[PDB]
């Protein structure tokens, strides 16, 4: 995708206070959820009411899914490699919380419109 | 007045939930934030997991079997609910938050 930028995780980001942000619609986050690190929260700012895709491609096996709920509750659809969803989301920051429930694996994230 | 045993982070640690319709205490405070249980169906049927919130904080579950079936805790004021058919064999319950702190009691009805 033209201008699509890859950003790597920061860690440590297992709460919403220490959420690592998305910039832009634009991006392919890229995480890792190994051993004891079960937890990546991420957070956006939608700037424009709309439909937002919401994206976990799985790099490995692993059960790993995700939880999305405003500032101010979505949750994947797990499809195989893929966890995803479509969401009408209003502006305001978004906070987006990767989590396994079984292995360790690796993943990328996208959010866009 | 069953209470959690920590650490229970992972579902290898899980604790066991040793009967139905029986109330486990349990918290999720600072960076304590996945409580993993187990259980065990012996006869088919409808399983009632309630999560009951004794402070306001945003938590949630997340339910899968011992073997991409999965089933999500469903939100509604201090209380985090549903209703599963599951078929005899251990299942994991993953609690959770996703924002804040707290207190929780969970059961699991049959
Ligand atoms: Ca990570
Ligand atoms: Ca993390
Ligand atoms: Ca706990
Ligand atoms: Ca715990
Ligand atoms: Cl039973």
């Amino acid at each position: 995708i033209p201008g699509n930028e890859k950003l790597k995780e920061k860690e440590n980001n297992d709460s919403s206070d220490k959420a690592t942000v998305i910039p832009n619609f634009n991006t392919t986050m890229q995480g890792s959820l190994l051993g004891d690190d079960s937890r990546d929260y991420y957070s956006f700012e939608v700037k424009e009411e709309g439909e937002v895709n919401i994206e976990l491609d799985k790099k490995d096996e692993f059960g790993v899914t995700w939880t999305l709920h405003p500032e101010s509750i979505t949750y994947g659809q797990v499809d195989g490699n893929k966890v995803s969803n479509k969401v009408k989301l209003r502006p305001g920051k978004y906070y987006l919380l990767v989590y396994k429930y079984s292995g360790s694996g690796n993943y990328e994230l996208r959010v866009n419109k």
